[PDB]
């Protein structure tokens, strides 16, 4: 509801953030090609999700900041700053979707596998990083929480880059990596490698935009934010098989890529020796006709069902942290973001 | 003589910035393979090449700092941010030779050649990047240009960024592009791809560090500094072809990947008709046979005895530019940078 409702406002900035990373076309004339091409990589990498992220900042923001003190120029920063979160989002897919051989996301070609992209997309993305930072500049710099929105932004792209690699590192490609797909490593990798930047940093950036700096404040808000971040991954994880591809928008990779998934994870703590060695002789491996193998054995063990289980539970354990930790913060802030991602099914 | 001077303690340095950024694995276990990882990357990449851009900040900071404000905190961090120079160049070539599919880098295979890394080494290189703004933190954070050095690091990343994307537009593969390949693009292309980074970042930083803030001052050192960067493009660009990889410790590919160089602009603005089509016919293409076409035609064009009167031409430009703009800077600082790049063949 809160969500549907910011929605519209939010996607309609759109434009004002393309006409102003556009805007240095107009005094150096040299750069026009290179503009040019950042208005495509925008148009084509930061639209088409559910901008969750950046309206949770919205949100946030409306409701962390008195009303009173919601002039237009302080409403135009929080929807530029959760254009920033999106951004940041863009960024990192563009590159992961390199890293993880995808093919589609947001229900198109993945802007890598574009005819004439390729590689050049690694620029592409960095390019995405960069733009967070001009827009902090252009929008923010004269504000009090300045400097914390730039640390904030630049030690989750950190944490989250910590996430990635211990992801890489426990999928190895032609390797049996099957000994390290653990609940604990699991927890690690999610918690760094999602949970930070996709649910503490919106929130953090509208706590600080409403001037909530507190050491306590935070680390109270992160208790909440950083367990949604967990369900939200096994969610991904989850749907990265599981998933209806015309509602996800993207094809799964994660057992031809040898992931350490909460499936594969689940799977193991289940098997016998028999479907530990079907598991063994089949996961990590591109032959379509080995990943259908692992598909059945997780279906065989309803796993499925523990997935449901375990939603149910996640979201009663994330409920009673709410109740714990919310204050001073309204719950309503915790609760919109529940919702929307509990139950969800992209 | 000034940087021979300083060059080993900046390098014996590379340790406590390699013990500083691993000092996480202590409070947080759980990271400890990616932390392990980081260090790899870090010997693999930031290691091994002639420190240029990163001494120059040190350089200068001894030059443009009075000598009793040089105490051992203040030395430790230039120190430190002529290593972020270094962490950030490391950052760009580990993506630089993935997008220009290049084999060998400081006189090694390049990262991403090496089994078990490929495309893995994107989240490396962008960890190096992240490197920089963690060292920052941890060294500078109290200081009063610590938000000038901030900026001044992730303005030059976008400019340098955006210069990598016109260097990309104006060279697609499969593709002639020799109509593009003009002096007045040329130019564009190396001044944002390589001249603020390699030039005007690290001297900027040391100004900063002295407190040397102006907006005069930096349009000052930036006229000199963009200028030598152009010309330290186009001896990169000269030796890509020309240069003895026993000294460059790297294989050229800007004939294979189509790029804009100084030397196929200088070939096309003296080409006859008919080595005009024995350009089209050889540029940009992978066969041996053709390269080896395209480097005989510059050969008999003279092209290296042209590079080496635009050495000495520009030479003296930058020369005049120094007796122009140096002051109120010691002309020491740019002179010892000028020497360190001409008559270079590394
Ligand atoms: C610099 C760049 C390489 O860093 C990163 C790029 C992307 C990510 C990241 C984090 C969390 N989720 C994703 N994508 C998901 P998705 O591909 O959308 O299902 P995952 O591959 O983890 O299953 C990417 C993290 C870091
Ligand atoms: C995010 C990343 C893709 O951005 C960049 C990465 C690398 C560079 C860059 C800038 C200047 N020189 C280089 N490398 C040289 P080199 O390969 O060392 O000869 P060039 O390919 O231009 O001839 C790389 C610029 C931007
Ligand atoms: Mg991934
Ligand atoms: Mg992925
Ligand atoms: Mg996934
Ligand atoms: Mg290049
Ligand atoms: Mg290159
Ligand atoms: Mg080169």
């Amino acid at each position: 509801d809160v969500y549907a409702q910011e929605k519209q406002d939010f996607v309609q900035h759109f434009s004002q953030i393309v006409r102003v990373l556009t805007e240095d076309e107009m005094g150096h004339p040299e750069i026009g090609d290179a503009i040019a091409r950042l208005k495509e990589v925008l148009e084509y990498n930061a639209i088409g999700g559910k901008y969750n992220r950046g309206l949770t900042v919205v949100v946030a923001f409306r409701e962390l900041v008195e009303p009173r003190k919601q002039d237009a120029d302080s409403l135009q920063r929080a929807w530029t700053v959760g254009w920033c979160v999106e951004l940041l989002q863009a960024f990192f897919l563009v590159a992961d979707d390199i890293m993880d051989s995808s093919l589609t996301r947001r229900g198109q070609i993945c802007w890598y596998q574009k005819p004439g992209v390729g590689l050049d997309a690694i620029n592409d993305a960095n390019l995405l990083e960069a733009c967070i930072y001009r827009l902090l500049k252009l929008y923010c710099r004269e504000q009090p929480y300045y400097l914390n929105l730039i640390e904030l932004f630049l030690q989750s792209s950190y944490q989250t880059e910590i996430g990635q690699t211990l992801d890489l590192l426990t999928a190895p490609q032609g390797n049996v990596d099957l000994v390290r797909f653990t609940e604990k490593r699991y927890k690690s990798i999610v918690k760094y490698k999602t949970a930070f930047y996709s649910f503490y940093l919106p929130i953090a950036a509208a706590m600080y935009m409403a001037g909530i700096d507190g050491e306590k404040e935070h680390a109270n808000a992160k208790k909440i934010l950083l367990e949604m971040g967990e369900f939200f991954q096994i969610q991904d994880d989850y749907l990265d098989l599981f998933g209806d591809p015309s509602v996800t928008g993207k094809i799964g990779t994660d057992i031809q890529d040898n992931k350490c998934s909460w499936l594969v994870v689940q799977c193991l703590q289940r098997a016998t020796p028999e479907q530990y060695q079907i598991l063994k002789e089949n996961y990590g491996q591109k032959e379509a006709e080995k990943v259908a193998r692992v598909k059945a054995l997780y279906e065989e063990l309803d796993l499925p069902a523990v997935f449901l289980q375990y939603e149910e539970d996640s979201y009663s354990h994330i409920m009673a942290l709410i109740e714990q930790y919310a204050a001073p913060l309204p719950p309503a802030v915790f609760l919109g973001l529940a919702r929307k991602i509990y139950k969800r099914r992209k």
